[PDB]
Order: structure tokens, then sequence, then C-alpha cells
């Protein structure tokens, strides 16, 4: 059954809650982004009215089937009625086609849903600043203090960096970058521009990649894999193994391989600087792990917050555990009284 924290009170909505079969007295359906976590259920026989971004709807009609007539994109930064009610889609700097959802209810209270997202200072001009939160639904996947890891600007530095680095040296090098969903394509693009080369992946990959919006994306990325030096491949397929069995396939074209995994936050995050990164080595392949995140550290988390100051805090991620609620709600509180709110 659906839990409390995917319900909008006051209204007909819920938020990500497409795994429970019809949800009583929901009349529509918000989807925050293409995760699997959080599209779980939807599919081509699916018809209840669906909203989302413009994004998220060029991937529910293409990927899932969804039919068209039940999918109802909204337009960023802009005022829209749904159901009588008055809502906002605002980018939530996570993957593309992510929002935040501004819900306005009838009765005065205004609900921020964060959905997932990397909380940015940019956020504080957007149309968050004209008014007051009582609720926030807060994405609260890295809420403690040891989760810290560096700006995608200085990951994306330290990868163009390393493969160009590499490649210069020897030419016969191939670069693979793993991936399991969309998200996190600033990696594998920013790598291939500074190699002057296409992107290539299979088709079902590429499928997806079309239907981004990202500009001249027809000139960065392809399917036919022998006329690229950059690869995508399964995430699962980033170990010895796996790429050893990926060189065999490209016939003496390359002698090397230089991989990347774009993990989340991992422990080496709390005693190594990005400039300090080394890879798991074996033999001519190497494996960097690099702490390219698309969620608020626990800084980024307690600056939005503070900024904020909601009435109420509703967590949507770590609740299933009474230690990690309680540890949760204890630095809430710190935020609360040290800001004043
Ligand atoms: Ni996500």
């Amino acid at each position: 059954t659906c839990p409390f924290y995917k319900k909008i009170p006051g209204t007909g909505f819920t938020v990500d809650a497409f795994q429970y079969g019809v949800v009583e007295g929901c009349t529509a359906y918000f989807l925050t982004h293409f995760h699997s976590d959080h599209y779980a259920g939807l599919s081509k026989h699916f018809t209840f009215p669906v909203y989302c971004s413009e994004i998220t709807g060029n991937l529910l009609k293409n990927k899932l089937h969804v039919q068209e007539q039940y999918i109802h994109p909204l337009p960023l930064d802009t005022e829209c009625i749904v159901n009588g009610v008055k809502v906002v889609l605002l980018d939530a700097n996570h993957c593309p086609g992510a929002v935040m959802i501004l819900f306005y209810l009838p009765n005065g209270t205004v609900i921020l849903h964060t959905g997932d997202f990397r909380a940015d200072p940019s956020m504080e001009r957007s149309l968050l600043a004209d008014q007051k939160v009582h609720m926030l639904y807060l994405d609260t996947t890295y809420c403690s203090p040891e989760y810290t890891f560096p700006s995608q600007q200085e990951v994306i530095r330290f990868a163009i960096n390393t493969a160009f680095e590499a490649v210069t040296l020897n030419p016969h090098a191939l670069v693979v970058c793993g991936t399991y969903s969309i998200g996190k394509e600033k990696v594998f693009l920013a790598i291939a521009d500074v190699l002057g080369s296409k992107v290539g992946m299979s088709q079902e990959k590429y499928k997806t990649l079309q239907c981004l919006n990202i500009p001249e994306i027809n000139s960065l990325i392809t399917t036919d894999m022998c006329s690229s030096l950059v690869h995508l491949l399964p995430m699962m397929q980033i170990n010895f193994k796996g790429l050893q069995s990926h060189l065999k396939k490209c016939g003496g074209k390359y002698n090397q391989i230089l991989a990347f995994r774009p993990t989340g936050w991992t422990h080496s995050n709390k005693f190594t600087r990005i400039a300090d990164v080394i890879p798991q080595t074996k033999g001519n392949i190497s494996i960097y792990g690099i702490p390219y995140s698309e969620h608020s550290s626990y800084l980024e988390m307690k600056r939005f917050v503070q900024w904020l100051k909601p009435q109420k805090i509703i967590p949507t991620v770590n609740v299933g555990t009474w230690k990690s609620r309680s540890t949760m709600e204890k630095y809430f509180r710190e935020w609360k009284l040290e800001a004043g709110y």
C-alpha cells in the first residue's frame, strides 16, 4: 500500500506512486523523473493522467510505450492549473527531465516536493524566492555529515585531463564509461569532446539519449562502435572480466582500456581528495571510480533547508529504519536551532 510520504494532503495527487495499483482517491499521478525506483509500475496499459516534464514524457512514450493521450507534459517555471490546483515544476539539478513540484493548496498551504535533487544556490533565485513553504518532502539520500564529495565541475576536470593524457600517450587506448540509467551524461560527453570522438553505444541506449533534448546530440553520439574511441557499456560490465571481453571484440584496434565508474559516494571520500584518486589496474586495463553525484551533499542539503525555512520536513529517502529516521530528525532540529526558524 502507498506510503504516506507519496501522498499530497488536500489534493487528489500522488508523487512517484505507480507500483501500488489504483490508489484510492488519486485523480492525477505525478512523476518527478525517469529513474526505475520512481516509475516502477508504469507501462502501455496505464490509463490515468500522468503529469511530468517534456523530457520525462518523451521517455514514457518511447521507452515504456505509455499512450500519448494519458501523458500531460508541463513547461518548467510556469504556473499551471491541474484539477483545480496551481502547480509549478522547477529544475531539480538531478538527471535530464528531473523536476521538483510546488503545490499551492486551496486552503493556502504551500508544499515543495523535491523529487531527487542536487541542491544548488541557483535555486535560491527561482520561483521559490517569492513565497513561504509550509511542508518540504525532501530527498535525504546523503543526510549525514560524512557525505562529502567535490563539485561536478572538479570531477569532470579530473576525468577530461585523465582521458586526454592517456590517449595522447597511447593513440591505441580505448576509453569506456559505465551507465545503467539516464543521468551523468556530462562524464562521457566531456571526455568525447576533448578527444574529438563521438560516443559509441547500443541501439537501446542511443534511443534513450535521443529522448533527452540535448543540443547538438546527433553530433556527439553514435551506434557505430568501430568509428568511436569512447564506448558506453552497462555498469555491471565495468570490471576486469567484462572489459577484457569487450577488448577482444574490437579486433585488435585497441591495446589498452581506461574505464570510468561514476559512482555517487564511496568511503574513499572521507580520506582522499579528487586530485589524489588512483585506479585499480590489471595488465593493460585501468578502472577509475569517480564521485560524480546527482544528489545533494550534506552541506548542500543543509544550506538549502536553512534558506527555505520550512515549517515541517518529510524525508523521502532512508525512511525504512528507526536509526536512520532518528538520525535525520536530529539533524533537522540542529539546523532549525542554528538558523532560528
Ligand atoms: Ni533518481
